[PDB]
């Protein structure tokens, strides 16, 4: 049982090319990459 | 059982070519990458 | 159990070309790299 | 059980060509590459 | 249990060509490497 | 049970190429390197 | 003659009681303040 | 002539009681303070 | 003439109480405090 | 003429009871203080 | 004619009570102190 | 003509009761204290 609060995220992102995965700000769970 | 809070996370990131792994700013759980 | 709060995290990349793994900030779980 | 608080974390990275392990600012828990 | 509280953590990084490791600013676990 | 705290930790890096180990600022924990 | 361009800047503020001056993100101009 | 660009600015603030002065993150030009 | 750029400024301030002055992260300029 | 660039500044500060004079993390200029 | 460039300044500051100068990180130019 | 290029600059400080002076980390031109 995950209990996540009282977050204040930024995120600055620049030239994303051909992205292919994953590219997440704030993530609660699981990441199964193949 | 996790309990995350109050977290003030700045993500800067700049020339992201062909990602295919995970780029995450705040994770709370597992990762599996192959 | 985890507990972890009051984090303020300040996070700069430059230059990420062909990622294939994890490019995190801030974690908290396990993590597995094949 | 883990407690971590109170985290004033400042990651600064530059060239991260190909990476294929862990980049983590700041991580509770395990790690396990293969 | 592990109690881990006020760091003011600064990482400075530069040329990470074809990292497979783990790079961490603050860690709090454990870790296992292949 | 380990107690951890006010620790002003600055890491320098430069030029990690082909890092296949834990490079890590601080660290409370075990590591297991094979 | 004045030229700016091209910042990323964040701001955080927590706890501003009883303010009677500037609190100004970012400011290209004359301060007087008396 | 100023000329200011390219500026990645993170300004953390805490605790800001009966403030009579100027808190700036990024200034351009000038302050005078009587 | 000023020529000012490529900064990456990051700034923690903590218990800033009846603050009379300037309290900046970058300035590019002139400051007269009386 | 000032030429200024390529500057990575972390500026940590703590109880700053009342400061009448400048904080500054970068400064590009002329400071005069009565 | 100044040329500053490529710094990587660390900057931490504990308990400044009263301060009536100047706590300055980098600065480029001239100081001035009645 | 100055030129100041490639420092990796780390200060502490600790207890700076009624600072009247400079307190600098880097600096680049004059000083002038009455």
């Amino acid at each position: 049982g995950y209990e996540v609060h009282h977050q204040k995220l930024v995120f600055f992102a620049e030239x994303v090319g051909s992205n292919k995965g994953a590219i997440i700000g704030l993530m609660v769970g699981g990441v199964v990459i193949a």
